[PDB]
RNA sequence: UCGGGUUUCUCUGCGUAGGAUAGGUGGGAGCCUGCGAAACUGGCCUUUUGGGGUCGGUGGAGGCAACGGUGAAAUACCAC
């Protein structure tokens, strides 16, 4: 079991907001190693339509407890600008062979301006149906693979949505403070309640709950 | 007896590849001795291709997820 001294401090009948929960959230965690805590939401608009699936990014403020993933595919004076910085598996068009021979655990498979045709003529029968490619309106097109890859650097990207009514983007790590468990939670209601395409319902924010490596749940209030 | 809601206790969920229904994000590798995992024979909830729970004879007690296998995402340990 080992449920006590962590569920006892918890009542699913009260509320712990933005400046009271983030200081009683690293608590609700006393398990083994490091212990991050989730932050739940509910896009329960009309979840069985293809015009209520969130297909947009999030950009965490500070630095998480990770690094950066951007599988660049460049050539020339674009090789010493993505290898001498902090990207991932950077080189030339050899990356086609590194993203077609069985290794697609990468993220933004970047490219060069004149060399989108390399990701478009060979890996359009492969990478085509991934939607993980550099578009001229998405995030990383042109010669902005240094400062808008700093949107894949200065922000753990990711983008997903489901079919029941549960949506919960995480904060990052509890390796911070209580003004940084709610300053990374100031990038969750600052990057997930911009999801109203064309049809909606009444009242989006219904409540809020929690999650760790041993729970439980003190309902996060919503307001000022 | 019919109406529905709430709340607790309970489970289905193979259009695709995956040995074997993966149901989601984080702590994604450890503790678990404090709340429904193997598949022989006249089974129901899913409907006589295989798959959790089986009434009874039959009676090796420690383990797995995984690297691999593999999809925009994987099959277990705590949970919304």
């Amino acid at each position: 079991k080992r449920y006590r001294a962590l569920e006892g401090k918890v009542d699913r009948n009260k509320q712990y907001s933005i400046d009271e929960a983030a200081a009683l959230v690293k608590e609700l965690a006393t398990a083994k190693f490091d212990e991050t805590v989730e932050v739940h939401f509910r896009l329960g608009i009309d979840p069985r339509k293809s015009d209520q699936n969130v297909r947009g990014t999030v950009a965490l403020p500070h630095g998480t407890g990770r690094s950066v993933r951007v599988a660049v595919i460049t050539k020339g004076e674009n090789v010493q600008a993505a290898e001498a910085a902090g990207a991932d598996v950077v080189g030339s068009d050899e990356l086609i062979e590194r993203i077609a021979g069985g290794f697609m655990d990468f993220d933004a498979v970047v490219a060069t301006p004149d060399m989108m045709a390399q990701i478009g003529q060979k890996l359009a029968r492969l990478l085509g149906p991934r939607g993980l490619l550099p578009n001229p309106k998405s995030g990383t097109v042109g010669a902005d693979v240094a400062g808008m890859v700093r949107g894949l650097k200065a922000g753990r990207i990711e983008f997903r949505n489901d079919k029941t009514g549960v949506v919960h983007a995480p904060i990052g790590k509890a390796s911070f403070e209580s003004g940084n468990l709610s300053a990374n939670y100031q990038a969750l209601i600052s990057a997930l309640e911009g999801a109203k395409p064309g049809t909606a319902k009444g009242v989006f924010l219904r409540s809020a709950y929690l999650t760790t490596t041993m729970g439980p749940s003190i309902p996060l209030a919503l307001g000022g």
